[PDB]
């Protein structure tokens, strides 16, 4: 159960990433 | 396009809103 | 912790929402 | 174009590892 919410951190982490990604994606799209 | 942007703009709320729906979950557990 | 584990799932649900949506926008950006 | 597309599909790839993450992090709880 430390294992599980610190699996959850490392998932955030990631979907923060992505979240990155789609807005310079979307950022490019619109150049 | 100015649809697709608009999609991935709300692609992006939909996971910062799971991302904190995660965190909380996060949050319990370590508890 | 069934509040947990069904929030989780809800969660899954809206990831691939998600996931349904960028491959159609990606398919839109293709045609 | 042909990289928006790219990383559009680079992002779901990791949506769906996320995805599964998540559904068993749900197994895990469940028990």
């Amino acid at each position: 159960m430390k294992q599980i919410e610190d699996k959850l951190e490392e998932i955030l982490s990631k979907l923060h990433h992505i979240c990155n990604e789609l807005a310079r994606i979307k950022k490019l799209l619109g150049e």
